[PDB]
């Protein structure tokens, strides 16, 4: 519910066309054999949305029996992303139950909806139909959009830098230091000094703490004030008169400044 709503407000397309694809057994979806084979036979320069259940997932957030109720629920969310994205065309490269989901949305959106797959999403006929619908001139840096979207999702900000690492372990670098990196364990971005510094400045996702030596844990009693918008598993930036750091909130911003373990410390800067 939270994922859906937050991703929807942070969703920013770079194309007027969106490609719909089937979810896969292996995740994150971009590393699956099907998605790799597809992107291998056709240069994809339009936005992508992976249809799954119950999750509808724009490719940019992929790192964070089709009953009536299920088709209805998935169609509802898929429609939201299509309309929020303001696409002029929707290319549905999916089959069976997935087409039923898309078929539900087609009748409610202004966008043109074309179907390019019948039986096999990877057949020579399907890839030719697909190419004829999304063929594009140059290229797009999908990795940068993904990292930018995760920053937006988690902190409501964006940042520039060099994109590095092997997918899905991407990083954003500035100078010769990392600004952020994908944490495959927690499925979110870990941030470093410059960003945490920026968040501290704008006083967002910040928590003021007592003047004690920080070591691993910060209990609620050690928290002076905290951003009320802070939710449990959120990355927060704590600080006092001598240091500031990065950690994982264990409780809401309300519980901290209220009345257990408040933050699991990842690192700190002098």
């Amino acid at each position: 519910r939270y994922f859906f709503e937050r991703a929807l407000e942070c969703y920013k397309p770079f194309s007027d066309t969106v490609l719909l694809l089937p979810c896969t057994a292996r995740k994150p979806y971009l590393t699956s054999r099907t998605h790799r084979a597809l992107r291998s036979k056709v240069k994809v320069n339009v936005n992508e949305i992976i249809i799954s259940s119950p999750l509808v997932v724009p490719r940019e957030f992929e790192l964070l029996h089709w009953s009536e109720e299920e088709v209805s629920f998935v169609a509802g969310w898929l429609k939201r992303f299509i309309e929020k994205g303001g696409f002029r065309k929707v290319v549905a490269h999916v089959t069976g139950g997935y087409r039923k989901v898309v078929e539900r949305v087609e009748d409610e959106v202004e966008a043109e909806v074309v179907y390019t797959a019948e039986k096999d999403v990877l057949s020579d006929e399907s890839i030719e139909r697909l190419k004829q619908e999304i063929e594009s001139k140059g290229k797009v840096d999908l990795y940068r959009r993904i990292l930018e979207h995760m920053l937006s999702y988690q902190f409501g900000i964006t940042w520039s830098g060099k994109v590095a690492g092997r997918y899905p372990e991407l990083e954003l670098l500035e100078g010769k230091k990392r600004l952020a990196r994908v944490d495959r364990i927690y499925g979110m971005l870990d941030i470093y000094e410059k960003i945490a510094a920026y968040l501290l400045e704008k006083n967002i996702y910040t928590v003021e703490i007592g003047d004690f030596e920080v070591k691993g844990t910060i209990f609620a009693g050690g928290v002076l004030r905290a951003d009320e918008k802070i939710r449990p598993n959120d990355v927060v930036v704590f600080h006092n008169s001598r240091i500031f750091g990065v950690g994982l909130a264990a409780m809401s911003g309300k519980e901290m400044a209220g009345s257990g373990i408040a933050i699991n410390v990842k690192r700190k800067f002098s």
